[PDB]
């Protein structure tokens, strides 16, 4: 009883590694993609500037 | 919300740099018009004294 109470608690508390990896590389690809775009988008200001004078 | 909120009041609040650019311009047109036509419009007084005396 131990053994199947010790796989169900697994089964239902421990992390999945290879999940866990997956979302965690994604979760970082996602952060740069967002950083690279939001240095893209702090230049919209500069178009502002470049049409004055 | 907030940054829906933002977008809205973006435009009734904040100016369109274009737009503003082009009407300073014709602005700073209009006056140089009206100024050269005053500049010359001064010259009537000078056509009356040369008319006769």
């Amino acid at each position: 009883i131990n053994e199947n109470v010790n796989a169900s608690k697994s089964r239902i508390k421990d992390t999945d590694f290879a999940k866990e990896t997956t979302a965690l590389t994604k979760s970082q690809i996602l952060s740069q993609a967002s950083s690279s775009v939001l240095a893209q988008a702090k230049q919209a200001p500069n178009a502002a500037l470049s049409l004055l004078g």
